[PDB]
């Protein structure tokens, strides 16, 4: 019935566990965490500096615990339950991974969500995932993660998984094109998230990078299936997302759309992502 | 004669080629890079973001055009030579190296700059070189840096290589007795910087930890021989770094310290260092 647009409130840079009711607290139905690799070795939550102002850059945790942590915030029927906690995203920090470390890593990472994360299978975490690649080039992460599953015997957890591939930003921005390819690649066909933030390095090509994958995703044989923006932390810049026609806010500050959202005009056309809102869906009305 | 601190006026996250007579324009006598490595290759020069307000964050160039155009700015009787150019920070983003990937990357850093900075010793660039390592634990670097000049038969240039190593920022910063120790490790007794400012997520303890260092640089024992504070951007923090000690200010804008330097009350207790301040050397009060 619903025809407004479900929007998924990213929490910034959420890498300590302590911070995670915090985000949620404040309307967030989703968190973003930085996770770190030593070699192919996911590691870390943690950012480091710099990092947005008004925030601490440097919060951490083991990356085992962290997911063992949204296990527990995303697990019906856990103490910690929260029904409005739905998606996290891993923004994976491979860029620094020589090529013999990309395969590996994902495989790893794909270890750790299963362990950790959907414990085996055996009554895991509910909230999707989205495995946020900084290189197009990165594909192969997807394809060792995606081996690792199906060769545990858990194909299905792919149901929960999306994947957003960005980047690299030199020596240029992927297109919209290389980036479809990117996934093709990967043997993804769908559950794409694109996300649009960091790079504010050509303003007037970037308002036309978004318009671009805005009008990609809602044309007839679109590949995206939800958009993000990131660093969205003021009333007017989240209703300006908003407005352009975005999937996902990612804010420092989720309690501010949560506010917007409550507002003549946008809560008849945006409202809060729940479980129940596949956000592997292109959304159309 | 002059009893003046001689300040290393370090243009910050300087990672493209065309930015660097510009920085130098602003009056930088040394500049800092952003190194980044795909396993142990060290690539790029880039930042990314998120970086400093007021900055572009995802200038770039590949390593060793970088270096082969630092050589053509500090060669003397080279067309682009500029002989205020006395000293760069080779920001080195070893934070993602497996463990047995640090020897090599400094073996590797110890060749691009062996091959298209020094030239071999042949001329090469006349610039002091500071190797920034962003872990205390990559001694290693350091021991394959030194193990391939050595090998190399260019031993006499680390005459002109300096090391500061600090953090990991997780779990805690390192002490100023454990970063000591790393230097003992990595067999190094001279050419020592240390940095602060990078992060202030405790302020208390970071105002604590910059007078620790002062007071440790110029002790008896010290073993660090300059200091340098990062992002100094603006004339009453410029001020307040050299009013507090500091051997260097890393800034995006180096005319600030210039200009500063110019000023009655800073212009007797503090000049701009030249080539013939050895910045290795601890300035004595
Ligand atoms: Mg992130
Ligand atoms: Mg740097």
């Amino acid at each position: 019935a619903d025809n407004r647009r479900p929007i998924w409130n990213l929490a910034h840079m959420v890498n300590a566990v302590a911070q995670i009711p915090d985000f949620l607290d404040l309307g967030a139905n989703a968190l973003e965490a930085d996770v770190t690799f030593k070699g192919s070795v996911p590691t870390y939550t943690y950012h480091g500096t710099p990092c947005d102002f008004g925030r601490d850059c440097i919060r951490w945790e083991y990356f085992n615990v962290f997911l063992k942590t949204l296990r527990e915030y995303t697990t019906p029927g856990n103490a910690k339950y929260r029904d409005g906690f739905i998606l996290f995203v891993l923004d994976l920090k491979t860029g620094s991974l020589s090529n013999d470390q990309v395969r590996p890593a994902g495989e790893n990472v794909a270890k750790e969500l299963l362990q950790n994360y959907w414990n085996n299978g055996n009554n895991g975490g509910r909230a999707y995932v989205v495995l946020s690649l900084p290189d197009i080039g990165h594909y192969e992460f997807v394809r060792g993660f995606k081996e690792v599953l199906k060769k545990e015997g858990h194909e299905d957890l792919l149901e929960k998984v999306g994947y957003d591939f960005s980047g690299p930003y030199l020596p240029s921005l992927p297109t919209l094109d290389a980036t479809h390819e990117a996934y093709k690649k990967a043997g993804v066909d769908g559950h794409i998230w694109l996300s649009d933030g960091l790079t504010n390095f050509s303003p007037l090509g970037d308002m036309a990078r978004l318009k671009e994958a805005i009008k990609s995703r809602d044309s007839a044989n679109g590949f995206i299936n939800k958009i993000y923006y990131w660093s969205v932390d003021k009333v007017s810049t989240t209703k300006a997302a908003l407005d352009v026609g975005v999937d996902g806010i990612m804010t420092n500050y989720p309690n501010v759309l949560i506010g917007v959202l409550k507002e003549s005009g946008y809560n008849d056309k945006y409202r809060l992502a729940t479980y129940d809102d596949n956000p592997w869906e292109t959304f159309k009305n």
